[PDB]
C-alpha cells in the first residue's frame, strides 16, 4: 500500500475518542479499569498501583501501548509479533515498512491501527544461542529502557510488555523477569507521576509464576 494511506488511517485513529474508537472495534476488549492493580490484588488477600499482572492475549488490551517483541526486519513473523499484525491489520506493516528495521536494544513506535491500543511500540530483543552474556544483559535492560523513553516522550499512561528474549530467543524465564523489574523499578521511581500502569503480560505459568513471587520485592515497601 502507498504511505499516505497509513498516514491518513493513523491520523484519523489518533484524534478519535476511547468512545469514538469503541464504535470501531470488530472484537471485544479489555479496557484498563478491568485490570487490577497489584496493590487491589494485594489487599485482595506506593507504586503496587502502577503495576498490574495479566494472564491474556496482549492484543485485546485497550492501553496508550502494547510492546511487541519484534525482530530487527520490523515486518512481523511468528507468535506474539504476527498475533499483533494480524489484529492491528495491514496499515501496521505498512508504518512498520517505512521505519527501516530495529537494531537490537532500540524500541521504535508506530499507531496500533486496529488494535484496541492507541500505539505499538516495536522493539528487538538481543538472542542469546548460547548461555546469556553480559552483552545480552545489557541489551534486554536496553529495550526496557528505550521502550519506556517512547512511553514518557509521547504521553503514554498505560503501557503492556511481553516477557521480552524469553523462549526462542534463548534468555531463561528468571534473569529476564529480574532486568525487566529492575529497569521498570528504576524508570517508575523517576516518572511514576507520568504513568497510570504498566502491565507485564504474563501468559506462560512459568511466568506468571516468576513475577507473582517478585512483584511485592519490587514495587511494596
Amino acid at each position: 500500500m502507498k504511505k499516505k494511506v497509513w498516514r491518513e488511517e493513523k491520523e484519523r485513529l489518533l484524534k478519535m475518542t476511547l468512545e469514538e474508537r469503541r464504535k470501531e472495534y470488530l472484537r471485544d476488549y479489555i479496557p484498563l479499569n478491568s485490570i487490577l492493580s497489584w496493590k487491589e490484588e494485594m489487599k485482595g488477600k506506593s507504586l503496587t498501583e502502577k503495576v498490574s499482572l495479566y494472564r491474556g492475549d496482549i492484543t485485546l488490551l485497550e492501553v496508550d501501548a502494547i510492546v511487541n517483541a519484534a525482530n530487527a526486519s520490523l515486518l512481523g513473523g511468528g507468535g506474539v509479533d504476527g498475533c499483533i499484525h494480524r489484529a492491528a491489520g495491514p496499515c501496521l506493516l505498512a508504518e512498520c515498512r517505512n521505519l527501516n528495521g530495529c537494531d537490537t536494544g532500540h524500541a521504535k513506535i508506530t499507531c496500533g491501527y486496529d488494535l484496541p491500543a492507541k500505539y505499538v511500540i516495536h522493539t528487538v530483543g538481543p538472542i542469546a544461542r548460547g548461555h546469556i552474556n553480559g552483552s545480552h544483559k545489557e541489551d534486554l535492560a536496553n529495550c526496557y529502557k528505550s521502550s519506556l523513553k517512547l512511553v514518557k516522550e509521547n504521553n503514554i499512561r498505560s503501557v503492556a510488555f511481553p516477557c521480552i528474549s524469553t523462549g526462542i530467543y534463548g534468555f531463561p524465564n528468571e534473569p529476564a523477569a529480574v532486568i525487566a523489574l529492575n529497569t521498570i523499578k528504576e524508570w517508575l521511581a523517576k516518572n511514576h507521576h507520568e504513568v497510570d500502569r504498566i502491565i507485564f503480560c504474563v501468559f506462560l505459568e512459568v511466568d506468571f509464576k516468576i513475577y507473582k513471587k517478585k512483584m511485592n520485592e519490587f514495587f511494596s515497601v
